[PDB]
């Protein structure tokens, strides 16, 4: 099969990872330096943020550069050495295609603004590179998606005298994908990377390329066929390479994102619907939310694999959720209205389970055993908190912590002087919270982390296998079979706070013995008319076999 | 019932609690402004190490002074504080008496030295409180504790011109319980705290008091008789108080120091005979050893009640079990040959269990749920661990670890100044361990330990139930019952380190539904014949009532 479906997938940020000259900044040589770190714990593809220079409003997605690398992280050189270091260490390296728009100090952008005619009176071929508007009435009954802080997903430019279109910040103009040239040096953004042996792309807000009036202005098939042209590029020039879709939007409209066998979009998407069920039904003792939302997924192709993933960079989006969803999600996620962004909740993950360690597991168990690759945010690998003190989304992505040193051992600049400000509070702070610490610790989150996926990494059908869901009697109680190549897997999951007792409908397994993944320990043969009688501890996981 | 039946002791000792004058020696003001934390623990009873006057070559169970504060610990006054705001919230405290022996630097013994014949001609009267020896070739036959250290039970003193005998140090010289002024000197020490108000003693090394010829020197009836006559003063004399006794023998030895009923001894001893069975079964993932050991243990009076214990000040003692037993729980226990002194481990309860939380949690529960009073080790309660580069078995005795500021919060003295150096290291030390952090943080091992005695708080079949095992058909579990005045508890714990199933043997119970003691979620109904289906994850512990 393909390398992208098998591989377990690290998201980071390199101004945060690890700062190797001591300016604060996190860098391309830091970086470099911990590779032996990931390649330990059980990564196989590094994800890395934007990398290209930006004005950073938006920490980097507001991109002014797509074929350089931000000073901040060091130089092209430093870029290069890195994904060479990384090979050899047998990760793969994905970026970040940012390709809704760029920042308003693009070059692009920085002449598109002059007008439509030059000084001499030529036609300036860059202002068709972003979408204008005379009034700004177009495209109306459309969604906005950052409401804390853009009233109008259009805005005046004081010199172009017209208004721009943007889906996010102002400063990030829409690109116009109507006007085949953007197709082009989008392509070439692409190409630049893949030419110097980049293993692929995560695209950022595919949904959005394409407005059309009368429309939402996402899913458009007028975008996917953008994408379409996209994957044909990456798979003739440059086979083998992986993209990587981020679309956020109901389970029929995503599976769109990887387009038909005939006609490729992604290689894989996130799976950003079952995310927030994972979280709300943790909850509520209650796993219906996550067994419902898996079934209205349709099938994907062939070529197709998911992402499943816990956090992110990002806020825990709330946008495809009902509204007594979503109030739900408020109300046992975020007691402090500080905790809201933009429609979700701006937490790390352990602060989201209280940091109790039992459901931090539990969740993380999960999403290695749904079907998919898996796919852990830095430092969420050894308990990191967060810091709602900081703006917008900045609070989840502080510094890494690699010791009790100066700034957790991310930098010798003082915590006061690193890009973003490495956590010190008494119960997540680096002083408690630190790489160092769980090398040390026999039973730390980081060796747990570390032999679980040393554990599916023995079970090749937690990649590839097909997925059942088994009946247990028990809402709190959420079971399923992996099969693949005659191993079948039996992942038994406790959701609730208590010991639960459960009915398991094996019927169709009469006559095997169900034994656990680790230990080799067998548990009774399944008998009769199957209805598996099962007791669960609080927030367990049973990860069995059924052998023949 | 009396009051130790249902009494939480938490063991800690003065000089290591709370310093509260800079000197880096806990002491009296300062345990006093702590007693806010015990009480708020659950804590009902403390039992403090000594705190009498001793040159502290053996921590102070080497006494020189019976009647004193040691200075270190401040002074009689600042005792009398204590015990008076001690009492005010509700806690009892004992002390601790050490009747066995004193302290070579005692008045007794530097007079005992000068020999039986003082210079003036007359008999020394103060010769005969010690046990003297022409040649030391009596009491061969005789064993020694402190292996590591003393090769003879017989020292020869310079001065004195002969042998005196020894069961521990040296340095402790063995009290002469054939002499009458000895067993009168013994009860004007305990009459002196007991009037002052001391809720009672803990006694050392009781079963080492009268040595005979022919004989271990160890339980023998001599001995027990001097300590009813302790009891008798003590009942009558000082009603209600508490005499604990720490004898660590054989089951039915063990069992001889409550005496019977008409001849009382002690109201409770530790249950040093289930102890080592508890490490070594959840190594082995086989719990008959508990089962076997705490069955061989004979019925106990009505005053009586038994100590549980997890750890202690001292080392994990394995010269009660067989050399079979005690060579697994060398290789099991203690891989570093530092790890071992005198037949024992001398490790922290959370190194014991390479700091798995899981397996803390596992035998916590177990502490709190066999008949029995349980007592805490300062400190276990937070996870601390163990400083191994002191001496002797003060590895385990470092300062209590309050909070992340100077030293642990235990002092403002710099760490290089407190008695024992407050540990630092990266997994164990004060800035990932300590009690200001478990108390924000929300699913911290404090306050995990708080709920867990909040819990058997509800349930008085815990202090005062009978004890019923339950056969399972997997060793790995082990289930048994506790029944008191109607309430039926069912506890049946997992000591495997992956999911396992047995057939729990509820026939006493069929009609009954099982709910967890948290929650109250339900089990099945027992049905049938009563051979109860049930599984558990690794480390796994159900707290369950049954009704009717
Ligand atoms: O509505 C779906 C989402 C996409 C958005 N995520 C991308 C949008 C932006 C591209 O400029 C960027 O801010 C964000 O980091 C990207 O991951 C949004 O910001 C999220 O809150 C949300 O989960
Ligand atoms: O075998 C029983 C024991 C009794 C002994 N405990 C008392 C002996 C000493 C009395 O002076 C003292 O060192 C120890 O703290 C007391 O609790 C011994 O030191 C222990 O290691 C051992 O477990
Ligand atoms: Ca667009
Ligand atoms: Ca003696
Ligand atoms: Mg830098
Ligand atoms: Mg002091």
């Amino acid at each position: 099969p393909e390398w992208y479906k098998s591989a377990v997938f690290y998201e980071l940020s390199v101004r945060t990872f690890q700062d190797g000259n001591g300016d604060g900044k996190g860098d391309f040589p830091g970086l470099t330096s911990r590779l032996d770190y990931l390649k330990n714990l059980g990564v196989d593809c590094l994800w890395l943020l934007p990398w290209f220079p930006s004005p950073l409003r938006d920490d980097g997605y507001d991109v002014a550069d797509y074929r350089g690398i931000h000073p901040d992280l060091g130089t092209l050189d430093d870029f290069k050495v890195f994904l060479r270091e990384a090979h050899a260490r047998g990760l793969w390296v994905i970026g970040d295609l940012v390709t809704n728009h760029t920042s308003s100090d693009h070059p692009w952008f920085q002449a598109a603004r002059r007008g439509p005619t030059l000084p001499d009176g030529s036609p300036n071929e860059y202002h068709d590179y972003y979408v204008w508007s005379d009034e700004g009435k177009e495209y109306a009954d459309t969604r906005i998606i950052f409401t804390d802080t853009e009233v109008s997903n259009w805005t005046l430019d004081e010199q172009a005298g017209k208004y721009y279109w943007h889906r996010f910040f102002a400063s990030q103009p829409d690109l116009n994908y109507d006007n085949p040239k953007v197709v082009e040096e989008l392509h070439g953004a692409a190409r630049f990377w893949l030419d110097l042996g980049l293993d692929g792309f995560r695209v950022d807000a595919v949904p959005y390329l394409i407005e059309r009036e009368g429309t939402s202005c996402e899913n458009l098939p007028e975008t996917h066929e953008i994408l379409k042209g996209f994957r044909a590029m990456v798979d003739r020039e440059y086979p083998g390479r992986l993209l990587l879709a981020e679309a956020n939007q109901w389970p029929e409209e995503v599976v769109e994102y990887f387009g038909t066998e005939a006609e490729p979009e992604f290689h894989m998407c996130f799976n950003f619907p079952v995310m927030p069920r994972l979280y709300m039904s943790l909850k509520r003792e209650d796993t219906s939310s996550i067994r419902e939302i898996m079934g209205r997924l349709p099938k994907i192709p062939s070529f197709g694999q998911w992402c499943i993933f816990l956090r992110n960079h990002d806020e825990l989006t709330l946008d495809m959720v009902t509204d007594d969803e979503r109030a739900f999600m408020y109300a046992a996620y975020a007691p402090d209205a500080r905790m809201k962004i933009n429609v979700g909740i701006r937490r790390r993950l352990a602060p989201l389970l209280d940091n109790d360690r039992r459901r931090i597991e539990l969740l993380n168990t999960v999403l290695l055993a749904l079907p998919g690759s898996p796919v852990l945010y830095y430092g969420d690998e050894i308990g990191m908190g967060d810091d709602l003190g900081l703006p917008d989304r900045n609070g989840v992505r502080t510094p890494m912590q690699w010791n009790a040193g100066t700034s957790g051992g991310f930098s010798t600049a003082q915590p006061s002087d690193c890009f973003f400000p490495p956590i010190q509070d008494p119960v997540y702070g680096f002083g408690r919270v630190n790489v160092q610490s769980q090398l040390q610790d026999p039973s730390s989150l980081l060796k747990w982390t570390a032999r679980q996926l040393e554990l599916r990494r023995a079970h090749p059908a937690f990649a590839h296998g097909d997925l059942t869901f088994i009946e247990t009697g028990n809402p709190a109680i959420l079971a399923f079979t992996r099969q693949y190549d005659g191993e079948t897997l039996l992942i038994v999951s406790n959701f609730a706070g208590n010991a639960q007792a459960g009915l398991l409908d094996l019927a169709p397994f009469v006559g095997r013995a169900p034994v656990t993944l680790s230990g080799a320990s067998p548990l009774p043969v399944v008998t009769g008319n199957g209805q598996y009688p099962v007791v669960m501890g609080k927030y367990d996981y049973y990860w069995l076999r059924l052998n023949s």
